């Protein structure tokens, strides 16, 4: 009752689904880049897509395309890579849904189904941008964005809020209330730390007006929350600020989870500037303190991943902005940064390579003239080598 | 007295100007893609650029370049394929020129000289994006946007109209007055249908404030002109909206003129949303009533085309744009898409195809759980399969 | 005391710094374009960037990156090609750096260290832009962007100014007072003439309110300063305007330094119009009165070089800028323009030839009929050939 060009597409993406990635001649002593993305719109599975029914379906037409997957949280179940990516259709609407693998470079297959998320209102337009956190008081948590309309004479204006599920296997979602900020009307950017802090819950965030515009409001606040089931947070202590002619000028916030070492909270985040052609994106790191995550002890100077040859050129172009890192038990650390608005991709890299940048890669020198020392000083001292 | 790189870059254009095209591995069941586009700024022939007299240019330079030919109006005149482009110089000004030929594929090629048309007022600075219409009253007319400045401090700020002229041949053409809209100061996007609708002539336009701003003004207005010579419309009936978080947010018009199908008017539009990077255009499609145009019966969630590949960058780019399409007798049809305001493609579909999509696509659930839903519904019926 | 990857790349950069460049099949008659850019960021040699001694860097990583090279001032100095070239590092911030060749079109590598400048204020944040005079007063003049902020509550508001500097071999530079423009707040694209006029320093500037908006201000102004040591101008002399619907509408201002013909003042400009996916720039040319430099006598309708190809992609996408030119004495000319904000590249032309255009290109028709007129001249003047 199938349809017979089926078999073969069904047979192409098998092999995409099954293609070997390579690793690229890109060096810069930290991360390495890999020559394709690990997800793309022709990874989902043509049966969310296609209608194989003869018979309503002559012609063998997507009924349901996919326009993109991108920005999604990542984390180690059991033994497997699992990607919670963000899939975009070709209605505008983002959701939800499991990629899961056992190399984390290559492999990543779809799951069954997509996330099945309960929605707490009726005016949720549409989720994103999940961040996920294997916490120490056993569950994993998905804090995502939550996009809803304003009831405003301009159609663009929406209002944005950050919404929390937990789950165990991420396939069943319990739907918490959402994360309720009383010196901030809306939230971008929320992400939960694995471990708890002075006996709570702890979170990044990005207090802001709302919401393409950030408010006063400097950038990425620290919060604690007493309960989870009804998190609360009264207060946003600032951690990563935004400076004029930095990467972070117009924007700036949390990206992948906070990753411990002993040295301390490792922050793979985002840092946004405007160009006379649009918003510019690219990432960027900075290391807090383990008792005092509030306070940052590390922070080099510019972005550690910016957008980078096809990486240039998407749906929203110029972009690059991880949801989500896997870190392995022997060191290994994978970063899952999406380009454009489209694709997402893979850097490789390892705790004590990205704990040596950041504390050792120089700070920002904020001025032309200081940062010309800056950099004069490194090659007075690589001439006095030879 | 010819001056002798003539000879050869004419050869090298006469290669491009018969380049055979072919298809692409892209499908969808619904429209092919074709490897080259069927009209480039290449195309344009070289006296209409270069001055090959010795004397007056003795390096042989560009006298008035070509920057682009884009969105371009489709009609089929006796047995030949006729794009009236839109054809842009140096100079950022764009006027019409016609391009003949027999497969529709490729072979296109420009006539002798472009397009005279009238100017109606003094401070008409430009004309562009021509629908053309086969009339059932006899002519051919072509409804083209016709942009004014404003007498503003505003440099950039300028007014939009929408003018009409009508032809048989392509080569002559009476200029008639400008079209009137009484509730809506400016107008896009205006097209006019083949048929009468009673006893009168039938636009779509789309009303609006000015002239990058829609106003309120939802989106694509039917209204009825009684005399196409004095052309008056005072009301605008609202077809197709623009909703909040869809392909449509910030903008949505009229592309390729209406279609007559036996189960309704066939109109495949453009839709606008706002990205960190700037507008991002689409083509969707939408059927109208037949007795009753105002009456959308079909309309399906989210395009039919958007950007892919090398369309992505140009000019303007995440661009595709429809002026106009061709529809042979058998079923055959024909889509004129420019991409990113620097050249014209071509989309090949059927009239059963195309009515497939839009009855049979699924509608726009517009929030994120209920497209959830409406997915999981089409993954759980393709397993009832096997 | 080395790490031992360093002698490998240190290898392949000599490659790229040694690669051959070869011309490109492009042909207008008026200037070639070449397969390879003249200087990137991969150009900036190692030890600008990396640390060699394994001891306090041991993964070999890269202590301070450089994003791009780009808009560069351009000089002769003795017998090499001289380039002043823009660095833009990872922090954001840009500074000088001279790049020295033999041939100009390929074979440029970077002095010792990069150009050392005393910062008059504190709060010089970034300097760029800077254009090249080799006066007749026995100088070499450095005239370029000085940026500060403003001090409000926009992080991104910031104001620009003009800075000057004299050298004699590009290494040892004065830094002189900044320019004080009396009717102006701020000043962009300013530049200075190699001669005296009425026994006086003569500029081009570009006057404005500030700074991403042009003022009223309707573009390149001419201005005489008394004393090049303190300088000030108290009248600035419209040249260079700005018209609706051309290549200059949003912006314009200078580009490569003035360059003396027999027949006037040379000048390679860039327009700025506003697109629906930003701001495209484009390079145009003009030549003024040699007796009398504010008194344009030559300006042909459009632009010379725009974005093209693999051009149109970057940090800032759609955009091509010149800083400044090289001129030998036999009539060759090299043009130095970036593409995208990121890369530099090189066109090559004549006196003649880019004196050929401009003078017996046509101006500006300014309206597409008249447009279509003016084309319709030509192509009836080609005919009446064959």
């Amino acid at each position: 009752m199938i349809h017979e060009k089926y078999t073969e597409m069904r047979n192409e993406q098998e092999a995409l689904l099954s293609r070997k990635n390579t690793k690229t001649s890109f060096y810069n002593g930290i991360y390495d880049r890999y020559e394709h993305p690990v997800l793309t719109r022709e990874h989902i599975p043509l049966h969310w897509r296609y209608d194989l029914n003869k018979e309503t379906n002559p012609f063998f037409q997507e009924r349901l395309g996919i326009n993109a997957v991108f920005n999604a949280g990542a984390i180690k179940l059991n033994d497997r890579y699992c990607l919670v990516a963000r899939v975009e259709g070709n209605d505008r609407k983002s959701f939800f849904a499991v990629a899961e693998s056992d190399k984390g470079t290559e492999g990543f297959r779809f799951r069954q189904y997509p996330v099945c998320l309960p929605a707490l209102t009726d005016d949720e337009t549409n989720v994103y941008d999940m961040r996920l956190t294997q916490h120490e008081d056993g569950w994993i948590y998905g804090v995502f964005c939550v996009e809803k309309s304003a009831g405003t004479a301009d159609l663009s204006e929406a209002v944005a809020s950050a919404g929390i599920a937990r789950t165990k296997d991420l396939t069943n979602w319990e739907r918490l209330p959402d994360l309720v900020t009383l010196r901030s009307p809306q939230q971008r950017n929320v992400t939960l730390l694995p471990e708890f802090v002075d006996g709570k819950y702890a979170f990044y965030t990005r207090p802001m007006d709302g919401f393409i515009e950030t408010g006063s409001g400097g950038g990425i606040g620290f919060g604690l929350a007493d309960d989870i089931t009804h998190a609360v947070i009264d207060e946003e202590r600032m951690t990563s600020i935004r400076r004029y002619h930095t990467i972070t000028e117009s924007k700036n916030g949390a990206g992948a989870t906070p990753i411990k070492t002993e040295r301390g909270w490792l922050n793979i985040a985002h840092g946004v500037r405007n160009t006379a052609a649009g918003l510019r994106y690219v990432i960027y790191c900075f290391v807090t303190d383990l008792s005092e995550p509030w306070k940052v002890i590390a922070e080099p100077g510019g972005y550690l991943i910016a957008p980078f040859k096809d990486e240039r050129v998407g749906d929203v172009s110029n972009v690059v902005f991880t949801n989500g890192a896997i870190v392995d038990d022997n060191g290994d650390v994978y970063i899952y940064y999406a380009s454009s608005d489209t694709r997402l991709h893979v850097a490789v890299s390892s705790i004590d390579k990205l704990l040596d940048y950041a504390f050792n890669t120089p700070a920002d020198a904020l001025r032309t003239a200081e940062c010309v020392k800056q950099r004069c000083d490194l090659i007075k001292r690589n001439i006095e080598l030879l």
